């Protein structure tokens, strides 16, 4: 109950209260049956006192009993001093306002209901498992338990650090405990030498019994001077104590706990001082037992709270959860994608057959050895997230991991353990990179990653990095993306001879690099959304002999150069989304094109040389000005697709029917009002493959209809 | 509760202190009702005192009843002994001494709460179940309050054991007892006497009387004079119990237990001694019943602990749970991984089947001798874990142990005594034995085998270490991954003569060194990964004459030697991944070749010398920019499986339809339009040996594809 609260100088008072209860009691017992006065007249007085002045005789006074009772009374009344007469009653009055003052702040109603709420979760928190497990790996209930002692505690600090009206009610009852030992030991002290037993009474009753003076005795009077003597000592043992206690709690800050050792010994650092009243009822706790205070500690403390948190999180997101959240990817790879978790769950590990274990806005992730356990991890995707794995996990993530794809906001996020890693093939950057002059001290850690294959650069560079270039012998692809920063290649390329394909998006080059013309190895070009006006350079590609894809995929190309003409074992050009206003043959006497893109330009007119082309599969002429399509197209085969979307009014030839090889075609935002029955010829055509508005598949005939439809 | 603390002593104190209680209140009660002196006037005095000198007649003393009270309350105060009028007050008060010294340490908070913890400790644990199956199963969820109990204990003595409060105070308190019964004893045998019946006052108040000496008579002084002698003898034995309990507590020390009776009555030999405050508490307990002691020490125990925890992992892992983790690896044979289990379990050493026995990040693991049991064991696995082993395990290893793999994170986690072992033969060591500043110490032990044959190694070596050539006199299998760093051979290779299998993975030479060439002996050859680009060396390879697999794939090799022609005997050949653009026909002229791959190259042409390579069975030409086939290929008869999937083909001669041995053959990603009918010619031709489109599957007449399916 409160026992728990009573420090040893309240159960000394306590204790000190009830032996002066027990002398109160005691002393008016005896004051109600034997308290009276014997009194006897004198003969002989002189200054109004006794003068005291064959065998000896008795003298005779010649007075009734009565006359003796009425003589003791009226002494008794007006002559025995008041402390004499009332010395248990002020004791027991004394002791009451004592007793009264220690108990109040037990029954006032405000500070009661805090110390009873104070004391249950002080104790529900002691007796919990949670704390012992905190001082000192997976369960459920006392999960849920804990988290719920943690909340409450949180509510009972916000409801009681806010204003001290227990500390306050406790300094005052100190206080007037301390006022009233000074009061009493004073009038008491004053007052203890008037109980004396021999009384001189003097009352003026003549006129009743005949005497004027008598010789009182009071027989009590001894026994009440023990009373009071010990009841002296008793308010001096009092007294000390209170002034003890009202010196303890005027040295320090009560009103300011620390917590400082629990948090500097058992790690838990992250308990913070308690504030006003809180910080009282911890001191107060401190003086019956310092293990309560350290029982509390553990649930004030925010590690507590994550530890506490993964292990809900452990037993909340179970294996069959996470094998749900599994999902597989473009590249037909398992991925697990954690969007804000607060840290990766204990269960994930366990499972086996994944290989994405992207990460997005997680912090502190801290990876666990456990990792080692999963085997199909090759891509691991930190997303603006922290990382420290430990030791056997880099070893074994050194020995395993094949792609990895940084992302970030600041430099120093990027973790340093991963330039350790030496089976990495595939990374990728995103987030800036430039460290404002004197840059790329991050970045260097690519020259130890010698198996790197493929790297790719979304920072805003300014200039390449010399670290690229150094790492680039045996590099095969540079995916940069500048979102707009113009990249100055400065020949770097030149040196990268291994290098197979080369990708320069969004980085406003204006012109092409001509260094590019330098590598021998290069297949797969990639110009996108880089502001090429002329492209007269092109003609240098003649030099190259892997080149197999040319990508354009925006620009504001105006005029396509002829020199194409000379350029023949390219086969996917994608030039669409350019200002081109017309096609020369020249891009025609190519014969190795298998994919072309002429869409989303100002054509408007087709030559009959798309005909000659005989590699043709797949061809766009999509949101173009075609005012009629030649049937000398018609003449290429192996046309497994053909996009006409956004063109103009046409015919469309029955020629169609030499498309055997068609699967899937366009015929939207064109005006045509007769589709031909040779579409029906198609032999591999859908109804979801051939994309065309509802009326003008209406106005085919009914039985093609149906023959489209359960195709 | 407290019943249990108290031992004889104090039981024995107790009710004596209450039966002194009750011969208090009688005697306050008797002093209070009719304590009343009775006292006569002497008429005759002689040297004061009263000189003792026709019927008899009465006395008349011509006094009045008044009169007589106020000379018998006069002589009652002034002519009466303290002891007489005190004696049942001085008995409470010293009863009430004694108990609240009997009591003290059940009030004061600190001793109090202290002795409450180890209450609670003590009963708790004297009901757990776990003290009765150590004291001679786990069960469920007993196990782990057990757990929390043993550990609860565990908080408990680094909590108690390091003051003696207890004991100091109990110590002053049986001294204070002692010199309070010394005291009162001396006191009360000294003015006992005094307690009569006859008592002769003078008081000088003849003034009011008329008499000087009167003779009194106190009738309680006889029952006072019993209770005091009673009083007395309840003193003496209420002393001779406390210097009894002086002398127990003098007598030995009770600050130090030892607990050794259980340490030899039921094994449990760690039990160790408790100190102060914890040993005087358990004195206590034995002063009550030695039995709840005997039943703690279980706790205190830590082989205790290690039983219940390993057990616990019983509970965790069964036989059965091993019989599931059973599996076959990838040489067919059991293996377990024992990922991060907290011990070894004992069930484990109980699969005679077991071969193959894998320990991963085990801490502390110690091998117990009940490897006996396991005969089957040929090969273990030390992943990041140091073993610590006992005597008859090393003979065990010793004359059974083949092979060893060993991973470590730092060099201490390497056992020392793997050296000493003698029947190994395989050591396929990793981590980082590169030992910087510490040249290469820990490999020193290896000199010490003498049987080992294979010694893979991958630590990221710079040089490699002289032990290495010392051992390699019986060394044939040797394997270097240096991982992305360089390798010297610094001739150290050409004194391994026995040498016979030689590799440096990811050991980038970037040339063939010239060690290798003065060995015969050598058969498989590979330099994967090493930056390699002339490869003339090979001509000094017409010397070798056991040399049949030369396989250097992730190299940028780009001319191969006409020095091809030199060498026959060679029968597998991997140049894949390089930067080849042309096939000579020098190794063509090599007949012995079986299996050949060139995937991955930049190869369009493939010689028609080919045909010339009967003994080809398996050959890879994936991934190339080969656009014809030489039908002179299918002249190989005992060729059984083709890559050249991802090429620029796009026509299969009729005479793949001759490759009766044929039995899988893949053409993904391939510019096939008309997918040949031979091919169902093969007989051994299976739907999973056929790795195509399903397009091209269908180009196939219906029966060829009831017969791929009916495969």
């Amino acid at each position: 109950a409160y026992r728990i609260l009573k420090p040893w100088w309240d159960v000394f008072t306590d204790y000190i209260s009830i032996v002066m209860l027990m002398i109160a009691v005691f002393g008016g017992t005896l004051q109600v049956t034997q308290d009276k006065m014997i009194c006897l007249p004198c003969k002989w007085v002189t200054k109004d006192s006794c003068n005291d002045s064959t065998g000896p005789t008795g003298i005779k006074y010649d007075l009734d009993r009565h006359q003796y009772n009425y003589v003791d009374a009226v002494c008794y009344e007006n002559r025995l001093h008041w402390f004499a007469k009332y010395f248990p009653y002020l004791v027991l009055l004394h002791t009451l306002i004592f007793l009264a003052c220690s108990n109040f702040w037990f029954k006032f109603p405000r500070t009661s209901s805090k110390l009873e709420h104070f004391v249950s979760i002080l104790l529900k928190c002691f007796d919990s498992p949670w704390t012992t497990r905190a001082l000192s790996v997976l369960d459920k209930k006392e999960g849920e338990q804990a988290k719920a002692l943690f909340e409450k505690v949180k509510k009972f600090r916000t409801h009681v650090e806010e204003g001290d009206i227990v500390y306050r009610l406790y300094m005052r009852q100190t206080i007037i405990k301390v006022i009233k030992f000074i009061l009493i030991i004073c009038y008491t002290v004053y007052y203890v030498h008037n109980i004396k037993f021999d009384v001189d009474c003097t009352v003026d009753i003549e006129s009743l019994t005949g005497y004027r003076t008598y010789r009182c005795a009071h027989p009590l009077a001894t026994l009440f001077k023990i009373l009071a003597s010990f009841y002296i000592s008793l308010v001096i043992f009092y007294g000390l104590i209170c002034m003890y206690t009202l010196w303890w709690m005027l040295r320090r800050s009560l009103k300011k706990y620390s917590f400082e050792s629990i948090r500097e010994e058992s790690s838990y650092s992250d308990i913070p001082d308690v504030k006003n009243d809180f910080a009282f009822m911890l001191h107060l706790i401190d003086q019956y037992d310092p293990l309560y205070s350290k029982r509390f500690a553990v649930f004030l403390s925010e590690v507590s709270e994550n530890k506490l948190r993964q292990l809900n999180l452990n037993n909340e997101w179970t294996l069959d959860k996470l094998r749900q959240r599994l999902t597989k990817n473009a590249q037909d790879k398992l991925e697990l994608h954690l969007f804000m978790l607060s840290g990766i769950p204990d269960t994930v590990f366990d499972l086996v057959e994944l290989e994405v274990l992207k990460l997005e806005l997680i912090p502190d992730v801290t990876i666990p050895p456990s990792i080692a356990q999963l085997t199909g991890l090759k891509e691991l995707w930190l997303y603006h997230t922290a990382a420290k794995i430990e030791a056997p996990a880099l070893a074994f993530l050194r020995e395993n991991l094949r792609a990895l794809h940084i992302k970030f906001t600041d430099i120093k996020e990027i973790p340093l353990w991963i330039y350790s890693l030496k089976t990495l093939e595939e990374l990728h950057l995103t987030g800036n990179l430039s460290a404002e002059n004197n840059r790329y001290i991050v970045i260097d850690g690519l020259r130890e990653l010698k198996r790197l294959k493929v790297l790719r650069l979304k920072s805003n560079l300014s200039k390449l990095p010399q670290v690229v270039t150094d790492v680039g012998v045996h590099l095969q692809k540079l995916s940069i993306n500048n979102e707009g920063t113009k990249l100055i290649v400065l020949n770097s390329l030149k040196k990268m001879a291994n290098l197979t394909e080369l990708e320069l998006i969004r980085c406003d080059l204006e012109r092409i690099p001509h260094s590019i013309f330098s590598l021998h190895n290069l297949q797969e070009i990639d110009l996108k959304d880089n502001n090429l006006k002329t492209i007269e350079e092109i003609i240098s590609f003649q030099h190259l002999h892997r080149l197999t894809c040319l990508k354009l995929w925006y620009n504001h190309i105006a005029y396509i150069p002829i020199q194409i003409g000379n350029l023949t074992n390219l086969e996917r050009l994608y030039l669409n989304r350019n200002k081109i206003e017309k096609i020369p043959t020249q891009l025609f006497y190519c014969r190795k094109l298998r994919y072309l893109d002429l869409s989303h330009n100002n054509l408007t007119f087709l030559p009959a040389d798309i005909g000659l082309l005989q590699n043709l599969q797949n061809l766009a002429i999509t949101a173009n000005r075609i005012e009629t399509l030649p049937p000398e197209l018609f003449q290429c085969r192996k046309l497994r697709a053909l996009h006409l979307g956004n063109n103009v009014l046409q015919s469309l030839p029955s020629r169609v029917g030499e498309l055997t090889n068609l699967t899937q075609i366009e015929l939207r935002g064109n005006r045509l009002e007769c589709l031909p029955v040779e579409l029906g010829e198609c032999p591999l055509l859908k109804r979801s493959g051939l994309v065309v508005e509802e009326d003008l598949f209406n106005t085919l005939p009914p039985e093609v209809k149906e023959r489209l439809w359960r195709a």
